[PDB]
């Protein structure tokens, strides 16, 4: 009996942010409307982001109160920490509440808790904050995944698979919770790649229950975590870097990070699926972290995916933005849900085998082979 | 076949710091020698710390260059980050190098890597830095445990047990690496409990190889990780807290944290050892995080331990200080080693069953049941 995903649920801050209105509002509130060339640069980024809206607990009101989070390098870590460390477990609890409610079991049957965030660290961490908030057993075995960035959505299923398979009867609550409080800053023309960050990053929390050997009479499998791998890309050092600094979380990118992922992604597909005997990347279903459209576009190209292998992935991208570790989890709610409503054979867009990708610092590719479960 | 510890090794910065000379040097270099009452307070703390020496990569030379790390709340996170993020994986590599060398297998047989530190976070983290430094397979499955404080020495064996038992043929490199770069500050009489921090915290790196089903002909078991539990202490909220701030890692303690651990520790001993049928806490061997002497003293009292159940633990305490997640690991090297040299029946001070405790924020108690292996 494999680690089986029994329930999923998501939560986002109330404040919707329309990407069409963002380049004006951003350069208004960062008092930069005279970098007209940079403003148009950022307008192009936002239009090609393929993100309709984003959710952000960070509002205009909070930003007016903290001017230094509106500068590019404003001394602002404390102010961000003060917001973010409350907001991370809070918005994680909203999602967790609903995921338990869907799972249909008392919270005292949750033996393990995996919490994951890059929006700020603390001692004790958001694992403790969330355990106190939900009222879980004081004996829950917790794993606190801090600052692992955008591949960490698959990390948390790679973690949970081992936790749950080596501990008969166990049930893991996973909570990913992410926000832009530590990364929001004003623009700088010595630092264009931070504009890339400002066009993509959103807030979002996702929660799962994972357990092996599900009880057929009281819980409903959605996916089976078959395998999970992790690899570093050759010659990719420095491509993504993020430092926690007196100015918050500074994020420094390279232009050809979309090229590193596309070039190398088949290596991971071959490593994972060839021993299974699967070689046609269109014959599987697809979850891929929408880090940027350029990542997903180029993997679609290099591999020859039909125009809609990545529908669910790009859909969550446009409706929510880059919510770091949560995206891959949101995408599985969308596709699990949408299949049922459109009545496809399996939660895997009718297909049997699936792949789930996380991309982030290293550069790192997390490769999770899934199995769908039938519908109706 | 249980998760078996195959090899251990330790490393420390060159700069030895004699606790007898520390209260003068500390108040000299923090330019505070006129808080004569506070200086004597700190002199009492240091004398009762039962710490002979500590190792610190942070030297007088580095401290003279960074005056703001000598103030109590000096804006200093960047300067500390700049030191610490190099030093963490570096000193972890020294230890890891030797642990592989003792294990007697090529580094390409290391399938997993668990890295653990509270001395500073980064993106990518010290898992990546250390993987690049040692030259491990790019496919090593990494778990990056950030900012889990002083119980994290047992966290990393609780993690490794599941990793290695659910992945036939696997071999886990654990590296804990800790230092006082982010926590060193000058004294403050509104903040006495930070003086407690200054009397105890040391630098130290520890590395292990953990694997289930060892090959009898080429690796030598030292311990078996039987079980691992984690619990929060009732009414203990706020007792230990640490925030990563513009001034570095601020650490705020409560006076009765030694009382929380002693009062509750038997709960965990009963939970772990009663199903095994073991009820005499003197009949087992003992590793306990020497967070402060008051912790170990009071657990010795509340439970009735003979005067030398805690010898190895207090020994590493006096010779090295509070090195956070590493201490519990150093203690297992000491006791494993010393038994052999004094020729006792088993690596467990001649005993069969053992306990290993981690203590830190939450408040959190990590309880790991070990098994010794025979000697000669
Ligand atoms: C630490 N991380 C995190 C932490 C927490 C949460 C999340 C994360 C992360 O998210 S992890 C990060 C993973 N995602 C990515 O790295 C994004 C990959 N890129 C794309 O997805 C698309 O490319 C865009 C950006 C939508 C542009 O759209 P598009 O127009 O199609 O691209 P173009 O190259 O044609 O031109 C676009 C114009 O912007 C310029 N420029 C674009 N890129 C970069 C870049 N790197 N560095 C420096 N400059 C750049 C470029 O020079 C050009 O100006 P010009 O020089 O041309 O004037
Ligand atoms: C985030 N964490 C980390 C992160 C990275 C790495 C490591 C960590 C950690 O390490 S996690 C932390 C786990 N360890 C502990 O919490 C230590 C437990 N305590 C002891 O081990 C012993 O007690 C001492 C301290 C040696 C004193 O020795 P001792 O003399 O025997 O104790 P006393 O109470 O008799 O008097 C001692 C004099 O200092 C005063 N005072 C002592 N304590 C405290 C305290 N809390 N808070 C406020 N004031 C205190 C006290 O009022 C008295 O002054 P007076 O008021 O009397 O003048």
């Amino acid at each position: 009996g494999l680690a089986t995903i029994l329930a999923i649920s998501t939560a986002t801050p109330p404040n919707c942010v329309i990407q069409a209105d963002y380049p004006d509002y951003y350069f208004k509130i960062t008092n930069s409307e005279h970098m007209t060339e940079l403003k148009e640069k950022f307008r192009r980024l936002c239009e090609k982001s393929m993100i309709r809206k984003r959710h952000m607990c960070l509002t205009e009101e909070i930003l007016k109160a903290n001017p230094n989070m509106c500068l590019h390098m404003g001394t602002s870590l404390n102010a961000r920490q003060d917001i973010s460390l409350v907001e991370v477990p809070k918005l994680g609890k909203e999602a967790a509440t609903k995921a338990i409610k869907e799972w249909g079991q008392p919270k005292s049957k949750i033996t393990h808790l995996i919490f994951c965030t890059s929006a700020g660290v603390d001692m004790p961490g958001a694992d403790y904050q969330l355990t106190r908030l939900l009222g879980l057993s004081p004996e829950v075995k917790r794993m606190m995944i801090y600052q692992q960035g955008c591949y960490a959505g698959a990390t948390v299923l790679r973690l949970a698979k081992d936790l749950t398979e080596n501990n008969k009867g166990s049930r893991v609550l996973i909570v990913c919770s992410e926000n832009t409080v530590p990364t929001f800053r004003g623009p700088s023309d010595t630092h264009i790649d931070s504009l890339v960050g400002q066009a993509l990053f959103a807030d979002g929390a996702a929660a799962l229950i994972v357990g092996a050997d599900p009880d057929a009479s009281i819980e409903r499998p959605l996916y089976h975590i078959v395998s999970a791998s992790q690899t570093l890309l050759p010659d990719s050092d420095g491509a993504i870097e993020g430092h926690i600094r007196e100015a918050g979380l500074t994020v420094h990118l390279k232009k050809d990070v979309p090229a590193f992922f596309s070039a190398n992604i088949e290596k991971s597909l071959v490593d994972a699926f060839t021993p299974i005997g699967i070689s046609d990347w269109n014959s599987i279903f697809w979850i891929a972290h929408p880090g940027g459209p350029a990542i997903l576009d180029q993997v679609e190209e290099k591999l020859g995916l039909r125009k809609d292998k990545l529908k669910a992935s790009r859909h969550v991208m446009s409706e929510f933005g880059n919510m770091s570790s949560a995206c891959v989890l949101f995408i599985l709610d969308e596709m699990r849900k949408t299949c049922l409503e459109e009545g496809k054979a399996t939660t895997g867009e009718g297909l049997d085998w699936g792949v789930l990708f996380g991309f982030g610092p290293g550069l790192t590719v997390e490769t999770v082979v899934l199995r769908s479960v039938p519908i109706e």
